[PDB]
DNA sequence: TCCTCCCCTAC
DNA sequence: TAAGGTAGGGGAGGA
């Protein structure tokens, strides 16, 4: 009530906003006409490509505003307009009693009476419905209302009712009673008129007054103004910028391909030149210069050019976090308003957004999309990648004094920032998104910044809509779980498998020892003929009817597979193979039907099992029962300050901090008296999933599944391609190189999401949520892996597995690859190990219960096979090397690498050289060692080649980096951790990162650990002696502080008042240094080099005892 | 010697 | 207030 006013000047506001940007709304002329969308050109109205929509309130052309939604459309003829619907809000109310449904019709309409718009009787399918599959529909009433601030009114209204709900006790019960719950309210608005209205950003609509309709002719988007901008401001010395004392020094941005730079001289020397930056060809970038007076000639330079051009997308890299905010609180201090000026605003989220022009921060897709490690989610690393060159570097401390300094260099790097982020949006993120948005009820702000889960759970909710489902409510999470009398503390199931059961150096050159098991060679000749055929008709998708030589290629495998039955033991090269299950388990889902309405609590069909694991405490009810009234009897802080009540009883908070006291009370009982505070059990455990219910769910992910195999297939094409034709060089293919990129880019940034359909089911808050579904994948897969193992076990060496891949190495007596031929001259690709795997699976994993609707009004059900699981295979390759663990027996898992035969890196796993932070030392001796391994001619040979690198860097901390220059020694000596919360949620806890954060706020100001996600740079020191490894960490910063400044707390901190010395050199611990750095080469060279035979290749490393033990 | 925390990778 | 999952390496503390 009354606050439909605001809106509405708000609303109206955004109207203004919108007509100065060019966004005048439109509204198609009157036709009564019954126009089929086959005329649509014979159709009065606006053809255009939807680039936006947003929720707005609307005037009456009582007294309230309408609720709807503003599309916002660029036209054929370069022109934009933003047309309205308008769409009454509703949600529904779900009851015990069919019968008695008038009855409750009846009270709401009079008990709502004042928010209250209209009221209906609708029917929807409720999976959680007895026998809905013959057709039996839940009765519901569905609540309409003029705007959604009625819409919450009534919620409100029904609060009450509803938490109540869950006389003569001697004894037609009040229409009260029967309202059991409320559905469907949790929509946000605009979503829900997207879905209903079936309305798409990025597609092209013609504005009628029937209604959008989809012109399904027009191929291609249409060709928004894009402007992308980076700031740059002045930085204290060793601080973090204050947009409250800093200056925006310059602004630098693209738009549509043309860049421009805007100075403020009241810091730039000079009046800057125009100039071309363009790191390659592809990506051309002149540019324009706007020398301007001071701050604020800039910050209007800046509006005046936004109102200018009038952009749609308008993308940044972190400007969310960074550049926007500044830019705003700049404009206050100046006196301007920025919300008047460009439409520009912070949301509830403190993200920036506009109206009319999406603020698409690249940061967002780098981070969610672009499968990136968080190592290389920076943007020189990932233009490195992901734009293919090297962008400008400028060490942060000297971008101020080189505006004075050497202005036209900062300028230079500044235009490189915008060249990098420009071309970043238009090559990946840019279509990525809005491709995306044709499929997901939003608009490109949210499709760029929603979790993946929350992109799957929108599009579930199209499918289930338009099948007529009803909407299950958000799930939420118990406030406590038992098991046996035990508080779980935590539970879930077992996830993937991971084994590694070999370390060392792998090379296709340095000939490997195989026990071949004649057995399995018999199986598979047994096998041979069927699964040939197999290849043929599902792998290839013919018939061996067409296939002329597969007779030939039967025997010559057959010839090669009998040779290795008698000559089971041998001595050859290796074949460096990786196979790995497409999509793994979003196709055992679908391959199962595996979806979370499907698993039934026997009532009321396929049987699979999964694992539980729970993690609960030693103790008992009595235990826990007695630890309870021990906390009754204390007290604890009102946590909601909006009230002058300080002190709680236990009783009176809520159920759900209760429990954590008593987590947290009965895990140090449990210590005392137990004396652990965990325990674990696994439980095998068994689930039906019936094969008939509505397969809206797993259908959605076979859709999405096939929606990234063809970008994963024609991204092979081109890697199939490359390979033959464009590799004759010379040639600018290069082009070959750069689809590539880009679509396995596109495969990859399905890749998270798809796999988040299986993840969703797990999700907080999640609509579907099942555990024994998710479990069931797990189980399914570990068990399919597992098969394809302990075939390759037997016919030659697996290496390492994880989840879904094995890589292993065969004798190149194995036979690979082969062409079947056809009547028609094409020719279908074998890989036999591959297909030797993918035989087995389908033997043994086809779901043969699989049900589908053949006969929807009748209700009739056809059985059929379906088996989607398929291994694919990569190399062979030239060398894998894998670490060993330090402790006896175990080894390391999840890391590696691989080289393909041109001698490039084809892959590097896990270790610290990827890894965000970590010791720098580390990161480039990994870097320097790792390609090394391409050397030497024999085995030992080949550790040699090895352990000379590994003498240089020894050499370099024994010498106590005496050989290092200093700006090149406290590169190396550094690590870098990033702080996930901030300092003060740490407390009680130690970490090298707290005390460097404790340190650095000293040394700089608290000013300086005040947000989160801080990257704490430090270095360990040997004095004070004997104080523990977190005691020591100093922050780098003081290096660099003047003289006087870094005296006291070097003093302070290394605990020594004498010193005046203030050489890095004298305060590292280089014995720390050289035992990481022993470490490393122990589990990368040494003891692998060991379990092949070869003596310590790095003496100056000394074995562990129990390694020199197991040599005797 | 083991568990536990945290960050960040691998699936 | 919005929010996919589990398995693992390894540094560092402490039971
Ligand atoms: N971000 C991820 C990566 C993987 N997985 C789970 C589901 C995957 O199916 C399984 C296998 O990992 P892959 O990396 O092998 O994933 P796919 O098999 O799904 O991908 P590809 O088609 O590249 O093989 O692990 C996941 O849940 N989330
Ligand atoms: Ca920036
Ligand atoms: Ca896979
Ligand atoms: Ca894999
Ligand atoms: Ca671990
Ligand atoms: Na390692």
């Amino acid at each position: 009530y009354a606050l439909s006013a605001q809106q509405l000047l708000n609303a109206s506001k955004i109207d203004d906003i919108d007509s100065m940007m060019g966004f005048e709304r439109y509204v198609p002329p009157q036709y009564n006409g019954r126009f089929d969308a086959k005329d649509i050109d014979q159709i009065p109205g606006r053809v255009g490509w939807l680039t936006n929509m947003h929720a707005t309130l609307v005037s009456q052309e009582t007294n309230q505003g309408i609720s709807g939604v503003d599309f916002y459309f660029l036209d054929e003829e370069g022109g934009s307009f933003k047309s309205t619907v308008v769409y009454d809000p509703y949600f529904f109310i779900a009851c015990n009693d069919e019968s008695r449904v008038n009855d409750v019709e009846e009270l709401v309409k009079k008990y709502l009476e004042s928010c209250l718009k209209s009221l209906q009787i609708i029917r929807k399918e409720d999976l959680t419905m007895d026998n809905h599959l013959l057709g039996l529909q839940k009765t519901l009433i569905k609540l309409s209302f003029v705007n959604s601030n009625q819409l919450f009114e009534a919620r409100k209204l029904l609060r009450p009712i509803l938490q109540d709900n869950a006389r003569n006790i001697y004894n037609k019960v009040d229409a009260k009673h029967l309202i059991e719950d409320i559905r469907e309210y949790d929509v946000p608005y605009h979503v829900r008129v997207s879905i209903d209205k079936d309305i798409r950003v990025g597609k092209w609509y013609k504005v009628t007054q029937q209604g959008f309709i989809e012109d399904t002719r027009k191929i291609a988007f249409a060709d928004p103004v894009v402007m992308a901008f980076d700031i740059e401001t002045t930085k204290p010395p060793l601080k973090f910028p204050d947009s409250a004392v800093d200056q925006i020094m310059m602004i630098s941005y693209m738009i549509d391909g043309e860049g421009f730079l805007i100075t403020n001289r009241e810091i730039i020397s000079e009046d800057i030149e125009d100039f071309e930056y363009t790191p390659k060809p592809e990506y051309p970038g002149f540019f324009t210069i706007f020398n301007e007076n001071d701050e604020v000639a800039l910050l209007q330079r800046f509006f005046e050019h936004i109102r200018d051009v009038r952009p749609t997308v308008i993308s940044t890299f972190n400007g969310d976090f960074f550049d926007w905010p500044f830019i705003h609180n700049r404009s206050k201090i100046h006196g301007l308003d920025m919300f008047d000026e460009i439409g520009f605003a912070p949301d509830a989220e403190g993200e920036y957004k506009s109206s009319y022009c999406s603020h698409m921060d690249c940061f967002r897709w780098v981070k969610r999309d672009s499968y990136l490690p968080q190592g290389s989610q920076g943007l020189k690393a990932v233009t490195q990648s992901k734009l293919g060159y090297n962008p400008i570097e400028l060490d942060p401390e000297l971008m101020t004094p080189y505006a004075f300094e050497k202005p036209q260099h900062l300028s230079e790097y500044s235009v490189s920032d915008a060249v990098a982020t420009y071309y970043l949006y238009m090559k990946y993120v840019h279509p990525f998104i809005f491709s995306l948005c044709t499929i997901i009820p939003l608009n490109p702000d949210e499709t760029l910044r929603k979790g993946t889960g929350t992109l799957c759970e929108m599009l579930l909710m199209v499918q289930a809509y338009q099948h007529n489902i009803l909407l299950p409510n958000k799930h939420t999470d118990p406030i406590e779980r038992f098991y046996d009398g035990h508080l779980l503390e935590s539970e879930t199931y077992v996830g993937g498998h991971v084994e590694s059961l070999e370390a060392g150096v792998f090379r296709s050159d340095l000939k490997n020892e195989f026990k071949i098991d004649p057995s399995a060679i018999d199986e598979l000749l047994q096998e041979l003929p069927e699964a040939l055929k197999f290849s043929v008709e599902v792998e290839n998708k013919s018939s061996v009817d067409k296939v002329t030589n597969f007779e030939e290629i039967k025997n010559q495998i057959t010839q090669k597979l009998l040779e290795l039955k008698e000559n089971n033991i041998r001595n050859e090269l290796p074949l460096i193979y990786h196979v790995d299950v497409a999509s793994m388990y979003p196709n055992i889902m679908t391959t199962n039907r595996l979806q979370p309405d499907s698993i039934k609590a026997e009532r009321d069909a396929r049987k699979l099992k999964w694992a539980w694991r729970g993690e609960f405490f030693p103790s008992k009810m009595d235990e826990y029962n007695m630890i309870k009234r021990a906390l009754q009897n204390e007290t604890f802080p009102n946590k909601n300050k909006f009230s002058k009540k300080k002190v709680l009883t236990f009783d009176e908070l809520s159920y759900a901090d209760q429990v954590i006291h008593i987590k947290k009370r009965l895990t140090e009982y449990s210590r005392k008296v137990y004396h652990r505070v965990k325990v674990s059990e696994i439980v095998e455990r068994e689930a039906i999933v019936c094969q008939r219910e509505n397969p809206f769910y797993v259908d959605t992910v076979k859709s999405f599944r096939d929606r990234r195999y063809e970008f994963k297939g024609l991204a092979k094409t081109w890697k199939g391609n490359l390979s033959k034709i464009d590799p004759s060089d010379k040639h600018a293919r290069d082009e070959a190189k750069k689809m590539i990129v880009l679509y396995d880019s596109l495969q990859l940034a399905h890749k998270v999401i798809l796999n988040s359909f299986y993840g969703y089911v797990m999700r907080k808050g999640s609509r579907w949520y099942s555990m024994e579904m998710a479990g069931i994948t797990c189980l399914t897969g570990a068990t399919i892996i597992q098969m394809a193992r302990a075939l390759v076990e037997r016919v030659g060496r697996p290496l390492e597995l994880d989840t879904d891949g094995i890589w292993c190495i065969l004798p190149k007596s194995f036979p690979e690859t082969y062409f079947f031929t056809l009547e028609n001259g094409k020719k279908l690709y074998l890989s036999y190990p591959c297909s030797m795997l993918n035989y087995r699976v389908h033997q043994k994993f086809t779901n043969h219960q699989y049900q589908e609707l053949k006969d929807p009004l009748n209700y009739i059900y056809e059985t059929h096979s379906e088996n989607t699981i398929f291994f694919e295979v990569d190399g062979p390759y030239k060398a894998m090397i894998l670490p060993s663990s330090k402790e006896e027996g175990k080894g390391i898992k999840k890391r590696y690498a691989v080289f393909n035969e041109d001698g490039s890196l084809a892959e590097l796993k896990g270790f610290e050289l990827k890894r965000r932070g970590e010791l720098q030392l580390i990161k480039n001796f990994q870097s320097d060692i790792f390609k090394v391994f391409l050397e030497g001619d024999t085995l030992e040979g080949c550790y040699s080649a090895v352990a000379s690198v590994c003498n240089r860097w020894l050499d370099v901390l024994d010498s106590h980096g005496l050989m290092l220059e200093d700006e090149d020694l406290v590169s190396l000596i550094c690590e870098n951790r990033s702080m996930s919360k901030t300092l003060k949620e740490y407390e009680g806890q130690k970490s090298t990162s707290i005390t460097t954060a404790r340190r650095l706020g000293d040394f700089l100001g608290e000013d300086m650990v005040k947000d989160k996600g801080l990257q704490c740079k430090y270095i360990i020191s040997s004095k004070p002696f004997n104080a523990p490894v977190t005691e020591r960490a100093i922050p780098v910063a003081i290096f660099s502080a003047d003289i006087p400044i870094k005296r006291s707390f070097l003093r302070r901190w290394t605990l020594d008042p004498s010193l005046e010395d203030l050489d890095i050199r004298t305060i590292i611990d280089w014995g720390y240094y050289r035992e990481r750095l022993g470490s490393a080469i122990q589990k990368i060279i040494t003891i692998p080099a060991a379990l092949q035979g070869v003596s310590n290749p790095v003496p100056r490393v000394e074995h562990p005892d129990w390694l020199k033990r197991k040599i005797a």
